[PDB]
C-alpha cells in the first residue's frame, strides 16, 4: 500500500539515519556502524544466537537502494539492531548502555514523524 | 507467511503482555493500561497529533481475538503506544520517564524471543 505519505516519511527516516551516523552521537553509536564481526571479536556463538543481524551500514545500503517501502519497515530494522544487542549481551555490558542511548535518540525522533 | 514459529512466538508475546500488565510494573505501566481519554484529561489536541492511538488493553483485545498474525505485528503496536507518548508529551514529563521504563521492560524481554 504505497501511500503518498511514504516518500515524505522515508525522508524523515533518512534524516534519522544520517543523525544516528553523525559525529553528534559517535561516542555511543560506533558499535552499530558496521555488521558485527563475530569471529574477529571471538563471539563464536553470535550467529547461533542472532538469526537476523542488522547494523546501520546495512540500513543505509537498504535506504540508498530504495529497499524500504515505508517508515515501518525501516523502523523494524533499526529496532532489530538494538534487539540483537539486548539479546546477545548481558544487561550490564557497556555496549548495552550505548544501545539504549542510541535507541533513545532513534525513538524520540522517530516519534516526530510527519503524518 | 504463517511460519510454524508464529504460534510459539505469539505465546512469548502474550507472556510479555501479561508481564507489562502485572503488578510488578504497575507503578509505571498504569498510564498505558487503557486508551488515552483526551477529553477527560483536557488534551483537546491529542487526536490531532496522535493519528493511531494504542494502549495495552487494545493490544490485549487484539491478542485475545487472534488479530496478531506474528510477533512483529504485536511489537509494532506496543512500540506505537510508546511512540505516541514520546510524540505528544514534552521529554521531561513524568509520563515519558514511565514510558521509557516500561519500554525497557518490553524491549529486553522481546529480545529474548525464541527462534
Ligand atoms: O552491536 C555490536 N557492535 C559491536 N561493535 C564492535 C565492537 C568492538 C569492536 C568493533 Cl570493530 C566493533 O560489537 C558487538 C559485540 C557484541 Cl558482543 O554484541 C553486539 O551487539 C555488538
Ligand atoms: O499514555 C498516556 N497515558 C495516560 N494515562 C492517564 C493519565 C492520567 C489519568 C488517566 Cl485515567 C490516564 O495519559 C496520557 C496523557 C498524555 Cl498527555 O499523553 C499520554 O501519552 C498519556
Amino acid at each position: 500500500a504505497a501511500h503518498g505519505s511514504n516518500p515524505e516519511q522515508l525522508k524523515h527516516c533518512n534524516g534519522i539515519l544520517k543523525e544516528l551516523l553523525s559525529k553528534k552521537h559517535a561516542a555511543y553509536a560506533w558499535p552499530f556502524y558496521k555488521p558485527v564481526d563475530a569471529s574477529a571479536l571471538g563471539l563464536h556463538d553470535y550467529h547461533d544466537i542472532i538469526k537476523h543481524p542488522m547494523d546501520l551500514s546495512t540500513v543505509k545500503r537498504k535506504m540508498e537502494n530504495r529497499d524500504y517501502r515505508d517508515a515501518q519497515e525501516f523502523a523494524a530494522d533499526v529496532r532489530l539492531m538494538f534487539s540483537n544487542c539486548y539479546k546477545y549481551n548481558p544487561p550490564d555490558h557497556d555496549v548495552v548502555a550505548m544501545a539504549r542511548k542510541l535507541q533513545d535518540v532513534f525513538e524520540f525522533r522517530y516519534a516526530k514523524m510527519p503524518d
